[PDB]
């Protein structure tokens, strides 16, 4: 993939969260996520997909990934999905939006899902 | 094994007739394929995701999510959909999701890059 | 306003909430919302906008409204916006997605905002 | 306490859209929005609500407003609702998440809604 080199590596969000990922040539994202916020301790497995043949009009590369917030330290009974685009060049960034869904009883389902945005850069 | 690995592993159908075949792994992995029924999509695309392999036993649903990049060997729509939701098991087993579809865009068009919606998957055709 | 009549009146969500609205010829939505879930006691003011000259190809009518969850009896320090479209006809619906934002500290901002959907109908489910 | 004066005024988002708004004592927001992107020309009416009695623990003031993209110059068959919170003081700002829905056929309904986020400050941007 074209941005397999630019994607693979270590990324930091605005809050201090760290994302390490390897971009496969087929389009896989594999890695670990470590949150600066929430009911999270240490690293959690991340799996994802990216467009491995983007357009060539200076358009970004579409990707997305999931982290379920269970590891050998803790279980928040929740999962976050990040949807977004990788932009490369001088100040590469992954700009995302996300949905964090918690497992709830039916009664509480209406309030199961938070939404937000995250920008990741190669430096922080 | 995961508590809902057997419940989750299988074929799922949403309200639009899109179909998703997933294997739940013991660790929390979800792997499989998605066939969309709407938009710039043709045949099967790879899906990868994660689920809570040890959910609450208070009768809460099981948190999960998965991602489809809309490239396969026949088409590329330059976009990706992430589904975030939860699995409820039983006779009327379902997966309730909210989703995000991001297209690759220029910076001028970034502001309108991401669609939002909701899908409900059941084990039967709608 | 084309769907001014079809929009005006009482609507119900699948969760037993009710919304009463008057659609003005100007594209105003005015009315009140009465909850069935959340820190929500009784009636709350609603204000919003609708497209008063829709397309004529069988497309819906875009609209949105806000409720700040403060009335004379309770205050949840939060607000919901509903963005959606009105579809009229035999089985008239208003299909929405919404954002519920709570007032927070900067520390807790990242989890200020919940997201969901609701479908409103003219008949009480 | 009441941020009527704080909220009331001229705001600009990161893309140079302008938002003139008057907060009322009853929790009303009224004014105009002029966009810098999309099918928009000049000013559109906005109406909304804010919490007229917010917490006193450093919390922001929850708010929300709507613009239907119809005026005497253009009709884009859509509406945007912003949901967010006002924070006063230095770097007084309104942080929002937004949903933009267009009227569609039932066939195109799955992709009727865009999502994003906007931050408004009183300083017009670059
Ligand atoms: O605690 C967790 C699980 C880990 C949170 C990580 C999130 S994912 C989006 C954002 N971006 C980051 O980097 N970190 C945060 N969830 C949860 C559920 C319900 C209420 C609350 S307060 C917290
Ligand atoms: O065409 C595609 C890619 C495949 C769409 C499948 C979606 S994913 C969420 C939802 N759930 C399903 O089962 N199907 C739909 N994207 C795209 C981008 C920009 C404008 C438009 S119209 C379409
Ligand atoms: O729940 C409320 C106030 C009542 C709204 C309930 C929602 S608004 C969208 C949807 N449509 C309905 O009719 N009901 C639901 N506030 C609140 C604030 C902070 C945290 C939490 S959990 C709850
Ligand atoms: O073009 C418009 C009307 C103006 C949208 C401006 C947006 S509202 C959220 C964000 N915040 C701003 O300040 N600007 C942007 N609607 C429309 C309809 C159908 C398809 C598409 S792509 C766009």
């Amino acid at each position: 993939g074209r941005d397999q080199a630019g994607i693979t590596g270590t990324w930091y969000n605005q809050l201090g969260s760290t994302f390490i990922v390897t971009a496969g040539a087929d389009g896989a994202l594999t890695g670990t996520y470590e949150s600066a916020v929430g009911n999270a301790e240490s690293r959690y497995v991340l799996t994802g997909r990216y467009d491995s043949a983007p357009a060539t009009d200076g358009s970004g590369t579409a990707l997305g990934w999931t982290v379920a917030w269970k590891n050998n330290y803790r279980n928040a009974h929740s999962a976050t999905t990040w949807s977004g685009q990788y932009v490369g060049g001088a100040e590469a960034r992954i700009n995302t939006q996300w949905l964090l869904t918690s497992g709830t009883t039916e009664a509480n389902a209406w309030w199961s899902t938070l939404v937000g945005h995250d920008t990741f850069t190669k430096v922080k």
